[PDB]
């Protein structure tokens, strides 16, 4: 099948890009760019600066493109800067020079990625639903992908660290071919603007604001509280990238089979599912005490993916106009998730201090199930009441 093939094989090089820099980027500004942990939380707030006028000006784009690839060319045109951008650019712009003049550097990572991947997403839906194949499936391609160049990283951090992004450069050309080859073949801002009114809107981006803004901060500093549970810091981090290279092979096996459960479920329960899985771990964390447990309470993240990504386009397609699929797909689990994480993380260290990270952590679960349960009735569709 042509388009199967093609985006299936370009999630697997975009997310191999999107897995040399992200999985494992704040040990690279801790050890190989020796910047302190209270400067890290000033330029991550700029990479989620330059994040919030791409999402959603990103979102009437690629809807307004429709299956036009002139959008994805930017993109994958910007790709092809990365090798040059963190050795060259980025690296030495942030040290030397002030933080804050280079922290408008993670405007590249605003654009390419953090606003970049759920267009990635939301396109290569569009063309999942004019071909003959499951957004699901092709997607599980972005996991492995995430999973190979995971391993190398590690397997590379002492060898030649530049490496991971001068292969991730010559994937970028191999993803410009990849979105050549394929072949693939509406409305206005004003009436775009009519679903912000829309009641139905308001309770979707409720769950994100809920369920999804909560999980994401959650996973946040994931890595601090991981960390304990093994007898030395630096042992439980080289068993760490063990388990996310191994799990997100999983994570593919798991979404393999997810569309089918998603098609028949149906949308609203693919969410609540996933809403379930996600407070479960939230919750469960707080009753963690031994290793066998947090690793394993850190596999759930590899059952929640694959419910929540396609399922929400289920959801989307299903309940919403198809004209508007990628704009409140990158308004709602993108924006407003990413919006809510601001605040929800701010408050995430005042309950680090004020009650523990276990105590922490039964507060957002409380949360995160409080909303989960709750979009059962604001969610409009057919609830868990129909099995
Ligand atoms: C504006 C300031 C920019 C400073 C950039 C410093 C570049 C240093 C590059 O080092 C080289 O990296 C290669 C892999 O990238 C290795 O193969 C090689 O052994 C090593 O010598
Ligand atoms: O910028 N974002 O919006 C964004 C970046 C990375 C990301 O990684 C997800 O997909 C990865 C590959 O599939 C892994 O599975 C990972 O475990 C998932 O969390 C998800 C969202």
């Amino acid at each position: 099948n042509t388009n199967f093939w093609m985006f299936g094989l370009f999630f697997f090089f975009y997310f191999f890009i999107m897995g040399a820099y992200f999985p494992f980027f704040p040990i690279w500004l801790h050890d190989i760019n020796h910047i302190s942990k209270s400067d890290t939380w000033i330029i991550f707030a700029a990479i989620s600066l330059f994040s919030l006028l791409f999402q959603p000006l990103f979102g009437l784009l690629s809807d307004k493109l429709g299956l036009r690839k002139y959008l994805l060319w930017i993109i994958t045109g910007m790709l092809v800067m990365f090798a040059p951008f963190f050795i060259f650019i980025f690296g030495p712009l942030l040290q030397y020079n002030i933080l804050v003049g280079s922290i408008v550097g993670g405007i590249y990572l605003g654009f390419c990625f953090n606003a970049g991947a759920p267009a990635v997403e939301a396109f290569i839906e569009k063309v999942s639903r004019r071909s003959n194949f499951e957004f699901g499936r092709a997607r599980m391609f972005g996991c492995v992908g995430w999973a190979l160049c995971a391993s190398i990283v590690g397997i590379m951090f002492t060898i030649n660290n530049q490496f991971v992004f001068w292969l991730g450069s010559g994937c970028a050309l191999i993803l410009a071919v990849l979105l050549f080859f394929a072949k693939t073949d509406a409305f206005s801002l004003k009436l775009a603007l009519e679903l912000f009114r829309q009641p139905k809107l308001w309770f979707l981006s409720l769950y994100v604001i809920g369920v999804s803004c909560t999980y994401d901060v959650f996973d946040q500093q994931f890595a601090n509280f991981f960390t304990s549970f093994f007898a030395t810091g630096e042992q439980g981090t080289r068993v760490f990238w063990y388990v996310t290279t191994m799990g997100e092979l999983l994570n593919a096996s798991i979404m393999f089979f997810a569309p089918l459960i998603i098609n028949r479920i149906g949308g609203k329960n693919a969410l609540l599912l996933a809403g379930t899985i996600m407070s479960v771990r939230i919750i469960g964390s707080s009753f963690a005490t031994s290793a066998l447990e947090v690793v394993i309470l850190k596999t759930l993240h590899m059952f929640e993916v694959p419910f929540l990504l396609v399922g929400c386009f289920k959801y989307i397609t299903s309940q919403f106009e198809v004209r508007f699929s990628a704009t409140i797909y990158l308004v709602c689990f993108c924006f407003f998730k990413q919006l809510a994480m601001i605040f929800m993380s701010v408050l995430a260290g005042n309950m680090y201090e004020s009650i523990g990270f276990q105590g922490a952590y039964l507060v957002l679960g409380l949360v995160a199930l409080g909303f989960t349960l709750i979009s059962v009735f604001t969610l409009s569709g057919p609830g868990p009441l129909s099995l």
